[PDB]
């Protein structure tokens, strides 16, 4: 239908994290503990959360590059809806961590940061992933990467395979116009809500110009 | 110089760990605090293992994707040694991890589980990277990849572009010789120690293969 809204909790700890929940949990749509927030705390972070907002869709960052049946149970033990797989993890590892989302009917995102090619996305198409997370990497923006048109061809392409794309990186209100007339799942934002002068401000205006735009 | 035996908490729980620690922590060189350890408690599991072993490296194995600097830095601040970054993360996270490292007079190793190239690895080596983890994943393995040739080759030609090399992926004793005549600097048991009926006899077992086939 419309793009959802998932805020990005990349904090370091729980209170840390609580301090933007109270201002925008009912704001948006996804819930992310961010990767910093499952180093930081580990995935307490993940069941605390959803205890808190099960309503909401909970999104473990794991950012899983191995061990994909062992890190996605932990993760759904937690209560996760949907976990993170990192593009380079080997094909099994995000084929073991389907198949544990599965058991729990919970879903699986491939994460597209930094290096990754066409016959890989292809394998996980085959495998049976649906989502996957276009992803402006943070080091890449704060070295001058901008998003550009390379990147809307390639989040079309990986549309027309059949993936359900989230588009996330540094991700401004400003920025979402670029993306107009792509059927998006999801736009991740974290600093421009977290740190945001008026954090429900900057969550309302998300949620209007994508009801604008779409 | 023989190679040096790391031990993977890949434990759910610090407790668990600990179930491990007190029985081989004086018999590896390295304890390393498994991506799984990192998952399950967060990086307190850090620095209470290196509160209880702070004569020895502790390796943060957090396979940094993203965001190199604020991950890296937390790591460092709960007081590791060494930490790990996926080779797939942009070449700035691991130069933003590098730089935090340096404060720390800590280290960064790559991660080499999954797919990467050849001038990915000369970037890192211009970047600075002097570790990287020659990494048989555990999946693969579940689905039937051994260790072979080609694994060697690699090794080599990594070792020679001036990395030490630390090998891993679900190794048992019988896969040392495999890589004898080859200057690993690190090699990593999980499972073939932690699941041992003896962990410690099976440490010592590694240590004499080790000794025996480097010596
Ligand atoms: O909008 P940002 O601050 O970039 O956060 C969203 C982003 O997806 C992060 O959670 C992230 O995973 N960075 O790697
Ligand atoms: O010997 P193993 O049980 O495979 O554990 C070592 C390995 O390096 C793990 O710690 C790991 O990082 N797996 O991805
Ligand atoms: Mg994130
Ligand atoms: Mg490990």
């Amino acid at each position: 239908s419309l793009p959802m809204l998932q805020v990005a909790l990349d904090n370091q700890t729980m209170d840390s994290a609580y301090e933007t929940t109270r201002l925008i949990a009912e704001e948006v749509d996804i819930i992310e503990v961010g990767t910093i927030l499952c180093v930081g705390e580990g995935v307490r972070a993940v069941r605390d959360l959803k205890a808190l907002y099960p309503h909401k869709i909970v999104l473990a960052d794991a950012k899983i590059a191995d061990a994909g049946k062992i890190l996605s149970r932990m993760c759904f033990e937690a209560n996760a809806d949907w976990v993170t797989v990192i593009c380079c993890a080997d094909i099994n590892t995000a084929k073991g961590a389907l198949d544990v989302a599965k058991e729990f009917n919970g879903d699986v995102q491939i994460e597209l940061t930094g290096y990754w090619t066409w016959e890989q996305a292809q394998q996980w198409r085959d495998a049976g992933i649906g989502q996957v997370v276009y992803h402006r990497s943070r080091d890449a923006q704060a070295a001058g990467v901008a998003w550009g048109e390379a990147d809307i061809t390639a989040i079309k392409r990986l549309s027309d395979m059949g993936f359900k794309v989230t588009v996330t990186g540094g991700l401004a209100l400003e920025d979402l116009p670029l993306f107009k007339g792509i059927p998006i799942h999801v736009f991740i934002a974290g600093r421009s809500i977290r740190d945001a002068a008026s954090p429900v401000e900057a969550a309302r205006q998300f949620k209007r110009s994508i009801a604008e735009l779409w």
